[PDB]
């Protein structure tokens, strides 16, 4: 019994973060074999953060120039070069740590472990959601940039996310390990918003079937919906659309508990018109959506 | 910028989890050196868990009965004791991957991570508080027990929790690394229930002060307080009392955000007696009181491991 959220055990992607200087800057890198995989704006000036033209200013760059250093052991970089918006430093040495890995990029709605790093170093580690509006609500400081976003299966990690930025609302932006960045945003300091962020409806309704699975069922009512109907409400709360394939993935939540899909969406109609009137579900006072229905059966 | 229940990172403590198994029984042991610690009720049958006499139940057990696993590897134990609530079961290898470590027994109130673990593999890690009334608010399900809390200190990991039961309320019950309880529990299958829970007042303080490091400030008001009005008011919602040590604690906190701790607690009290009003601190309708003032400092910093 109980609900946590709950990160995954970091110890895989400890061992795979190094610390990657050039110049003045100094940010995170992940060495996966022979490569460190960084955000390409740690070759970034001063004067290249409005309009940085990246093949240009690696161009410039030799190998010489971008210190990676392992531990207290200095790495040596044999080759450089850019995917998309991440830098890609060839290392003389495979990281004799890598785990089993692959790089999958996430939809909006997924979950995933940040390992928050600092001069290579882990400090910490917390589970999040990719936004509705692509950003991650993390928590960085400066020097967080390469930090990174997993999860894993079995024995092998999947790498979805690494940090790149923090936009003016103190959420954070950041691409797949493929460079390509996560919504419409861009490594440069230019104005950038995200978007009015919306609440993850699927998450939100896999984390009541957690509480009826853990005894808290006070919530239920004796009404069901349409699907329609259901998403006219919930637009109204800021609540994102639930479509066909949200509720064919909460069918075996829905079987376990014996409470219909669209039941339990007439529950959640219901707390969005009434609010909690001073009671919580799993500890909480607000409809919680950073578990997936994926995350629900594996914690339950 | 952010606030977020961050757990250390766990892959010190994943080199230490094993399975052991005695008998039709698996749970999780912590193998430090040659030593494998684990809850001493893995060697008790559903009948034996009624009511144990754990020295003469040891008596019969002879080392090969302890089926330890590290990864795909089996050790063998070569001796057995008993310290407390847990088993010690001395094995033929040291563990390579053994970090600097310490056993530390922590205080209600003090935070610290627990890497969950089913069969010596782990499979989680959170973040959670000793709560005053010494039971866990955890998640845990069967095979579970073994499964332990630590945190860091530099490159020291201080263990400080072992799981061993799981109380009628879904609440949590474990022991320091030296088997002694924490609260008034028992590890057998009998009536037990965690007495009534408080809430943190040193925790929820540095966490309205994380709140302010994080932009958040509707809540302050104009108001101070002495700490014996504060402690009346605080004993009436079921919130702990605020010791003059914790007033110092939170003394680094008050002087970066320019809020006295009295000053704080007057925005507490009013938050008490008044409610939130629609209105959320750090994405929270509640007051959240898992967040050590080391803990708030320690974010808000970016300490490494
Ligand atoms: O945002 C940046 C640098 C940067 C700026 N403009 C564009 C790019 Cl691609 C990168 N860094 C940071 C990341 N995460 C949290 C931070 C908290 C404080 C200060 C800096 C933080
Ligand atoms: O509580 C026990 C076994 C036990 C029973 N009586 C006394 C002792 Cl010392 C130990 N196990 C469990 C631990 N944690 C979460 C669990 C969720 C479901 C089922 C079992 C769980
Ligand atoms: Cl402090």
């Amino acid at each position: 019994s109980g609900f946590r959220k709950m990160a995954f055990p970091s110890g895989k992607v400890e061992g795979c973060m190094v610390q990657v200087t050039c110049g003045t800057t100094t940010l995170n890198g992940l060495w996966l074999d022979d490569v460190v995989y960084c955000p390409r704006h740690v070759i970034c000036t001063s004067e290249d953060m409005l309009n940085p033209n990246y093949e240009d200013l690696l161009i410039r760059k030799s190998n010489h120039n971008f210190l990676v250093q392992a531990g207290n052991v200095q790495l040596r970089v044999i080759g450089h070069s850019m995917q998309n918006c991440v830098l890609k430093l060839k290392v003389d040495t495979a990281n004799p740590k890598t785990p089993k890995y692959k790089f999958v990029r996430i939809q909006p709605g997924q979950t995933f472990s940040v390992l928050a790093c600092y001069n290579g170093s882990p400090s910490g580690v917390y589970q999040c959601a990719m936004r509705p509006n692509f950003t991650i609500k993390g928590s960085f400081l400066n020097g967080s940039c390469g930090s990174v976003g997993f999860n894993i299966d079995y024995d092998c990690v999947s790498f979805c996310y690494m940090h790149h930025m923090e936009l003016p609302t103190g959420v954070h932006a950041g691409t797949d390990l493929e460079g390509n960045f996560y919504g419409p945003f861009v490594d440069r300091q230019t104005a950038q918003a995200a978007g009015t962020d919306t609440t993850i409806t699927v998450n939100v309704l896999a984390w009541l079937y957690a509480a009826v699975i853990n005894g808290d069922r006070w919530f239920l009512n004796r009404f069901t919906t349409t699907l329609n109907d259901f998403n006219l409400v919930a637009m109204k709360y800021n609540y994102e659309p639930l479509t066909q394939d949200h509720v064919d993935i909460l069918g075996p939540l829905s079987a376990q508990t014996g409470i219909a899909v669209l039941d339990m969406c007439a529950s959640l109609k219901e707390l969005l018109q009434n609010g909690m009137n001073g009671r919580t579900i799993l500890g909480s006072a607000l409809l919680e959506d950073e578990f997936t229905p994926f995350d629900v059966v594996r914690q339950c």
